[PDB]
């Protein structure tokens, strides 16, 4: 389809023109003129930029190349950064101005949930996951232990379901306390001259800070729910005495719900698949409809997002809480290109430039509530907010910054109503953390330190410094420590307490929940007002840190300080004289390679972008790119300095691959690797990710997967 300068696949053309753009006050003729003009003025700078990478990434190659067995000279290596402007110097403080933010990003500290938006049914349960069963939450995972005869079955089980009452009761104790006695002794509520009361055996009690009652449901006599706010957040105990966990209880507490994944990333980047036109438009689809509101999806039932709730106030009067997580999407980076849109001479479109334009004006629906745009609301104080992923330094912000404001005159938006999520999760965006925060000052609602790909940068950047170590230990080197800290220092200075979220890396290991509530109250104690979670059940359990730690107080405590040094930063994650065994090497390759084909597998046959993989000590991982990114750019590392050679890569891979076989056997779409590995698309994708992983861009993973998943799609209609 024709347009100016332009070849417009018909299937993104038809959806833009039917689907997104009536309601939205764009004449179609002037949309597309816009979309031209801004694809013409701004892929210069996109390639520009995209050069200016591939520059630095050979020089610093270079210079690690002409230095070998004489350990780094850590003031040289600092020069030679500043000489080639990939360390810029540090601007003077500043503090952000950002404005129109929904206080949910502004102030509220809770749980993020992060969802692939080419999955309909994960989205729509993202969405809703902003309220969760913590009843659901505890039964269902190894929270509560399935020892001591409390196993899970088919049929309900009291041992495990009082265990569940018991702990949530503790939680009630511990976050919105009686004013005496405890939770675990309730009789039943009321509320008595917009109080609440908590009946007891032996007393009758108010809250210890009768500001924590928030609402309630149903007659004050005996309510069917009562609303408690701690921390900002709010927390629901559901009442039914005739209920299959109801009598079973001393107040007939059915469950308790909390405010759970407050905000969700609705995911364009590393959680999903889409390497053209079709998939692409399928994404953009259901972006479109998350922002009307009509999204469904069939499972005899139909799942479709949450209302709004209502509740009586402690007076009497009648209000609403939001039923659904205040969403963002995340547009890809500055890399890809794509299908979708193509030159005269068959040149591609830059993918990142098409998001910003139809993921922008698709996002005008969600601001309003009429006949055109759909009935729910997304941001209720008008914004449009942008996660902008894996970007390297200060200008390749202000460039996502440009191309935003190219993109609101096309919308007819007011200028700055497209805010910007930042990653940090780059080196040479950490090193110059300050200078992109500034070029994003009027527009960033949060920086967040995503380790994975973070990761990955710091196995390509130093490529040539030598052998790295294993991936279990990058978790406690100095780099890495001082990164989070460094990040959390930045945000706070830049004046984001009440302003922005800063915000913490993803929990990856999905059945470890167990673990996730022991160990990632961490990052609230570290002052970071969100972190990311990879399933609502997830975000219904870190919700219980956010009641603990005082997020907002920790902030207070934390502002001014400096816990990271540039040469902090700068310490590359080197093997440096650690002789592992054979037995070593041989686990982290087989690990590895595991990890592998087990993602690239179900991406390039089944185009699906995330992805449960077990290891080599079988705990269930959830894999994208980014984890790709770091298993692939290491197995590099240990090549190109002769710890395995390209033969030993091989045969993991190839006794590896029939493993992933098994996990996958019970798949009604699944086609298996072995026994043939040379005709298997996903296998030889798997291989170029590892043999040619040195040779990527910043070690990304797109360029192959793209192609290959490209390849598979033509040889499945040939
Ligand atoms: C990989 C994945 C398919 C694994 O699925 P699984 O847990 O083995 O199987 P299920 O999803 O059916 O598990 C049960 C429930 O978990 C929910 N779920 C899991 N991850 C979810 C996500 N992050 N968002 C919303 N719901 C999720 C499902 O909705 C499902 O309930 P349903 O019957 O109402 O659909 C899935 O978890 C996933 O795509 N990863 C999470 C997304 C993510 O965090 N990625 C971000 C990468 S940066
Ligand atoms: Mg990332």
């Amino acid at each position: 389809v024709s347009v100016g300068n332009l070849r417009i696949a018909r299937v993104l053309y038809d959806f833009v023109n039917n689907e997104a753009l009536p309601g939205t006050d764009i004449d179609p003729d002037s949309f597309w003129a816009g979309v031209d003009k801004v694809v013409a003025d701004l892929t210069p700078q996109n390639q520009a930029l995209l050069n200016a990478r591939d520059e630095l990434q050979a020089q610093i190659d270079k210079w690690h190349r002409r230095r070998v067995i004489e350990p780094i000279d850590m003031d040289a290596y600092r020069q030679f950064l500043t000489e080639i402007g990939y360390l810029l110097p540090e601007p003077d403080d500043f503090t952000i101005t950002t404005s129109g933010v929904d206080a949910e990003i502004t102030t509220t500290a809770g749980p993020q949930l992060v969802v692939p938006v080419l999955n309909a049914r994960f989205a729509l349960n993202a969405a809703n996951a902003r309220w969760g069963s913590l009843y659901d939450a505890l039964y269902g995972t190894d929270v509560i232990p399935e020892t001591d005869g409390a196993e899970k079955g088919p049929t309900y089980n009291k041992v495990r379901g009082d265990k569940v009452i018991a702990y949530a009761r503790k939680f009630l104790d511990d976050s919105v306390p009686l004013s005496s006695g405890s939770f675990g002794d309730a009789t039943g509520f009321t509320v008595q001259d917009g109080q609440l009361v908590v009946a007891l055996p032996d007393k009758s009690t108010g809250l210890a800070n009768p500001g924590q009652f928030a609402g309630y449901t149903g007659a004050a006599e005996s309510p069917t729910s009562v609303l408690l706010i701690n921390h900002g957040l709010h927390i629901e105990i559901l009442i039914d005495p005739e209920s299959q966990v109801g009598t079973t209880d001393r107040a007939g507490v059915k469950d308790v719900i909390l405010e759970s994944a407050i905000t969700t990333i609705m995911d364009f980047e590393d959680s999903v698949a889409a390497v053209d036109a079709a998939d692409k438009v399928l994404g953009y689809r259901n972006w479109l409809g998350l922002n009307k509101g009509d999204l469904a999806a069939a499972v005899a039932f139909l799942r479709v997002l949450n209302r709004d709730r209502n509740y009586t106030a402690p007076g009497g009067g009648q209000f609403t809480l939001p039923g659904r997580s205040l969403m963002f999407v995340r547009n890809v980076g500055h890399l890809m290109t794509n299908d979708a849109i193509v030159d005269t001479d068959g040149s591609e479109v830059f993918e990142g430039i098409m998001d910003a334009l139809f993921t922008g004006l698709i996002a005008i629906h969600g601001l309003k509530a009429s006949d055109v745009n759909g009935p729910l609301i997304n941001s209720r104080t008008g914004s449009i907010y942008i996660v902008k992923p894996k970007m390297h330094g200060p200008a390749e912000v202000a460039f996502t910054c440009e191309l935003f404001s190219r993109v609101e005159d096309v919308l007819g938006l007011p200028q700055n109503t497209m805010k910007i999520g930042i990653m940090d999760e780059e080196r040479r965006t950490t090193v110059n953390l300050k200078a992109c925060i500034k070029a994003a000052a009027d527009r960033v609602v949060f920086i967040n330190t995503g380790f994975l790909d973070r990761t990955g940068d710091e196995i390509h950047t130093s490529m040539e410094a030598g052998p790295m170590v294993r991936k279990g230990t990058m978790k406690s080197q100095p780099w890495i420590l001082a990164y989070e800290d460094h990040n959390v220092d930045a945000g706070l200075a830049a004046g984001f307490s009440g302003r922005a979220q800063v915000g913490k890396g993803m929990w990856t290991m999905t059945e470890l929940m167990a673990d996730m509530v022991e160990t990632k109250i961490a990052q609230p104690r570290a002052g970071a007002s969100t972190a990311w979670v990879p399933s609502p059940t997830a975000a219904t359990l870190h919700a219980l840190h956010y009641h603990q730690v005082d997020v907002a107080a920790v902030q207070q405590g934390l502002a001014g300080k400096r816990r990271a040094t540039i040469e902090q930063l700068l310490t590359i994650p080197l093997a440096k004289e650690l002789a592992w065994a054979p037995d070593e090497i041989r686990e982290e390759v087989d690990n590895n390679c595991q990890s592998i084909l087990g993602y690239v597998v179900r991406w390039v046959d089944q185009g699906v972008g995330c992805s449960k993989v077990p290891d080599i000590h079988d705990v269930a991982l959830m894999e994208d790119r980014a984890t790709l990114r770091i298993s692939s750019q290491l197995l590099a590392n240990w090549l190109r300095h002769g710890v395995i050679t390209s033969a030993d890569v091989r045969a993991s891979l190839e006794r590896m691959a029939p493993l992933v076989d098994r996990q996958n056997a019970g798949d009604v779409a699944y086609r298996p690797m072995a026994p043939n590995f040379d005709d298997s698309i996903a296998f030889l994708a798997a291989q170029e990710l590892i043999l040619s992983g040195a040779q990527q861009p910043n070690g990304y993973t797109e360029p192959i997967l793209h192609r290959r998943r490209r390849e598979f799609k033509a040889r499945a209609a040939e």
